[PDB]
């Protein structure tokens, strides 16, 4: 079995995810995403080897026909997903980038040698990482594996088939306090003046962390407000909103959608509802309260309140969210969140490894 990550971490962390180019993974119909995953000689888990995009239905070449079933079978992407470190460790980052380039050099002497075969548990010729199988019921092929023989592919990664995601502390969201932050910050559907805004709004209250709650207010009410953008724009259906009621022609299959997933570039990757627990009981409805005239002062009534309603009732942003995540203390952890970087930007390149 493929080890869980690891959920918590001192500070900030970082996790990558890599598909490769020039090879495919076939496996039996429904498979489990995890196939395998690559650890260090000393028995630390850097990344996991998953299927990624579906390519189509796998057809054993009649030339390797070898007595077995390959029935349903499904041929997929590879794409190497990194166990999460902590942003500053050096070590731990190298690590990651030299197996995954590793891992793409031995894939290129199977295709050639071991073309349409499992992948086999082994060590390195250096001794440094070792390959672990969860799921020897998988072959690796050759470009679409549809060939027998290969083009004599060398295996590659490129920025296209990357992306980057950070873990914070909740409650470092606003504070602007690391390069990290700063960097989450600048999302362009992030809205800073929120902070001040709840300030205005709040002077009577006496709020148990005001700082706090203006920081969760701003993160939240930004999220709501790009989700009724983006619901308008590509024509989503949420919760009960109808697009169509609107005269919204859809545009786009759901919010897990890859262009709307894109149209957010930093893409929340935590349930925002989960927040919420950072506060007092009383500033959380505080903060909850003054969402809603946000929404109503720029959207419909009716995108409003099912916009409102379903991050209340713990609604993800695009799908599954990684939600057990936490920073701090080991004995008493606080709630980390997190963002997915579509595209690799410039200050997170040296996270990702490079084939050229
Ligand atoms: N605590 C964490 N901090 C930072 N990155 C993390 C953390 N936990 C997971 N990740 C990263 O999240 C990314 C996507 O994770 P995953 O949920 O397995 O993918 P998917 O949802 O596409 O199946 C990976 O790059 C992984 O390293
Ligand atoms: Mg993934
Ligand atoms: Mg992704």
């Amino acid at each position: 079995a493929t080890p869980d990550f690891p959920t918590h971490f001192p500070k900030s962390s970082i996790g990558i995810e890599n598909e490769l180019a020039g090879l495919v993974v076939a496996m039996p119909a429904n498979s489990a995403q995890k196939f395998g995953y690559v650890k260090s000689a000393q028995g630390d888990a850097l990344f996991m080897l998953t299927k990624d995009m579906n390519q189509g239905s796998y057809q054993r070449p009649p030339s390797l026909q070898d007595g077995k079933n390959y029935q349903n079978w499904q041929t997929h992407t590879v794409e190497l997903v990194s166990y999460p470190c902590e942003m500053d460790d050096k070590a731990a980052v190298e690590t990651r980038k030299q197996a995954m380039l590793w891992l793409a050099t031995h894939f290129t002497t199977h295709i050639d040698q071991s073309n349409h075969q499992p992948l086999a548990p082994i060590q390195s010729e250096d001794g440094r990482f070792v390959i672990e199988i969860t799921n020897a019921k998988h072959v690796i092929a050759a470009g679409n594996g549809i060939s027998a023989e290969s083009q004599g592919q060398t295996i590659t990664m490129t920025p296209s088939g990357q992306q980057a995601t950070v873990g914070v502390a909740a409650k470092g969201f606003g504070t602007s306090a690391t390069p990290e932050l700063r960097l989450l910050e600048s999302a362009p559907w992030y809205q800073k003046s929120l902070k001040s805004q709840f300030a205005s709004l709040t002077s009577a209250e006496n709020l148990d962390d005001k700082e706090l709650a203006a920081n969760v207010f701003a993160y939240l009410t930004s999220i709501y407000l790009k989700t009724a953008e983006l619901a308008k724009k590509f024509g989503i259906y949420i919760n009960e909103w109808d697009p169509m009621s609107e005269q919204i022609t859809p545009n786009a299959n759901g919010l897990t959608d890859p262009k709307v997933k894109n149209a957010w570039e930093i893409l929340p990757r935590t349930k925002p509802s989960k927040i919420v627990e950072i506060l007092s009981k009383s500033d959380a409805k505080a903060v909850m309260k003054h969402i809603k005239p946000q929404l109503q002062s720029r959207y419909s009534e009716s995108l409003s309140k099912n916009v409102f309603q379903y991050f209340q009732d713990g609604g993800e942003v695009a799908g599954h969210g990684i939600n057990n995540a936490t920073v701090g203390d080991k004995h008493s952890p606080e709630l980390a969140i997190l963002f997915e970087f579509r595209t690799v930007p410039n200050e997170l390149q040296s996270y990702l490894p490079k084939t050229e």
